[PDB]
């Protein structure tokens, strides 16, 4: 329903195009957030609409590659879904047209070699405010230019003493325009062409050149690339190229308590406030997996946070499209997180195994659940005394343990500090609401219980990455849970009965399994 598929219809009909190319240009540099889930939802997402193609472009332009990012971000992209038409494209591929066709613009008097020093070309450029000004070096003859270019690319140069500019207009109202460099010298071995090259194409140029030669129909960048667009449009005109992509902007994802920055993330994983990139709190790909987030949820996010307004998406949109998912496809299970001793005195004999479904709404069939005369409860959900709200076991009253029998609230013993050690009760000759699980038949398990990152709906236009975090984003606590949560493969969620989704944890097992909690209920 957005302007760009509507945009895209136009230029189906009436020509301007016959299929669909895009591509998605992430960085080498770090790792998929949730941000880079609306470029990579957009850029794929249409391409399989019409039928047409996506193309994945690493930028290893710059001669530390760090094998890892690459592998993890393609990684990232097909869990979500989708598929990148032929290889994996590299921007190092190109040097040798984006190299040729820079010579072209020289040989037009539109580009020229600039031995001003950087310091110089930065003060030369001017402000919004002040014009900029002309090199000494500016107009220069088409075969100066043209040799000083070879010296360049010879290594003739020394750093920083030389570099080719567009020539353009310094008086331009956007700054991108006043002679961007297009050239510049590192005497450094690359690493896919280590000493073959010399000098390097700046992004800009480098960026509209591949999407041409890559048959990119329509180029989709965030809004702060909307500048760049006329430098991008400026050399594509003037170059002698088939195709030409146009841009067209989406805006940058702004998710509430959450930062989508480098220098904002780069701290936390670098001060142990997350387990790293991966940890539930953050707002990568890979954190959200290893919380329990799901491919499909992620995408179906994708579809309210785009299909304007005061468009700062909050939690909860992202929380209910997992929660909702969840709620459907994840069986149901019992566990204690604040387990305290419950024990009825009445209970004859030593156990059984009560009927438990696998999902109220059961295709899912069952499963057998102990139920012994030693219990373990939440001690939230027991109290001496209480209003007429509470829904619990109160002292002289009870409740219905789930798919079990009805209790009774009688004795309870304490301690030396206050806190209590032990209920006592008793139950029903026969009744086959509140979650519990047998003593004797359960798993000692940790729960790691998280939260929202920041105590600010924006921790970004907040004054520091620091200072705004929520102290306690997580608290481990150890819980007893059924035997059932002894198969539970990794990733799988499950409902823990009125507590919310869990999923075992990747990272921390066998004798031991840790439970990190996605979302609660909607209740």
């Amino acid at each position: 329903t957005n302007f760009i598929r509507q945009i895209i219809d136009e230029d189906l009909a009436s020509g301007k195009h016959t299929t669909v190319h895009t591509r998605f240009p992430p960085e080498p540099n770090g790792y998929l957030h949730i941000g880079h889930a609306k470029s990579i939802c957009l850029n794929f997402g249409i391409a399989q609409d019409y039928k047409g193609q996506c193309n994945l472009r690493f930028d290893d332009t710059n001669p530390k590659e760090d094998i890892e990012y690459v592998e993890s971000i393609k990684n990232d992209v097909e869990w979500l879904g989708f598929h990148w038409s032929g290889n994996v494209r590299y921007s190092s591929d190109y040097f040798d047209q984006l190299h040729a066709y820079a010579i072209e613009l020289i040989n037009k008097g539109l580009a020229y070699v600039d031995e001003l020093t950087p310091e110089q070309i930065r003060e030369y450029r001017g402000t919004l405010t002040q014009p900029g000004k002309n090199s000494p070096y500016r107009d220069r003859s088409v075969e100066e230019n043209l040799a000083l270019f070879e010296k360049m690319r010879a290594g003739g140069f020394e750093e920083g003493k030389a570099c080719l500019r567009a020539k353009i207009d310094m008086a331009s109202p956007f700054i991108v325009m006043r002679d961007p460099v297009l050239y510049r010298i590192k005497f450094a071995e690359h690493h896919q062409t280590g000493n073959k090259w010399c000098i390097y194409p700046m992004y800009d140029f480098t960026h509209c050149i591949s999407d041409a030669l890559e048959g990119i129909t329509h180029s989709l960048c965030t809004l702060e690339f909307q500048d760049n667009r006329r430098l991008y449009d400026w050399v594509l005109d003037n170059i002698t190229i088939p195709v030409h992509p146009r841009q067209y902007e989406f805006s940058r994802l702004n998710l509430e308590y959450t930062v989508m920055s480098k220098r904002k993330l780069n701290l936390l994983v670098t001060d142990k406030h997350v387990e790293g990139w991966d940890d539930p709190r953050m707002p990568t790909i890979s954190g959200l997996r290893r919380r329990g987030y799901t491919a499909a949820s992620i995408r179906e996010f994708c579809k309210r946070i785009g299909v304007k307004q005061d468009n700062t998406i909050e939690m909860a949109s992202l929380e209910s499209c997992i929660r909702e998912d969840l709620n459907e496809n994840a069986p149901r299970a019992m566990a204690v997180i604040d387990p305290v001793k419950l024990v009825i005195e009445n209970y004859q004999g030593e156990g059984e195994m009560v009927t438990m479904p696998n999902h109220p709404n059961p295709e899912m069939g069952s499963r057998q659940v102990p139920f012994s005369g030693e219990i373990w409860i939440d001690r939230a959900d027991f109290r001496e005394e209480a209003n007429k709200q509470y829904k619990r076991l109160v002292l002289g009253k009870e409740v219905r343990l789930r798919n079990a029998y009805v209790i009774k609230a009688e004795r309870v013993e304490k301690d030396a500090e206050g806190n209590i050690t032990t209920i006592f009760c008793t139950y029903d000759a026969d009744t086959l609401v509140i979650h519990w699980v047998s003593a004797a038949h359960a798993l000692p398990v940790e729960i790691r219980l998280y939260d929202r990152l920041f105590s600010v709906p924006n921790p970004g236009a907040a004054d520091d990455f620091l200072s705004v975090i929520n102290p306690e984003s997580l608290v481990i606590k150890q819980g007893f849970a059924e035997p059932s949560l002894k198969d539970a493969v990794a990733g799988k969620a499950f409902q823990f009965e009125r507590e919310g989704y869990f999923c075992l944890d990747s990272r921390h097992t066998a004798e031991k399994p840790v439970f990190n909690r996605t979302v609660g209920l909607r209740d």
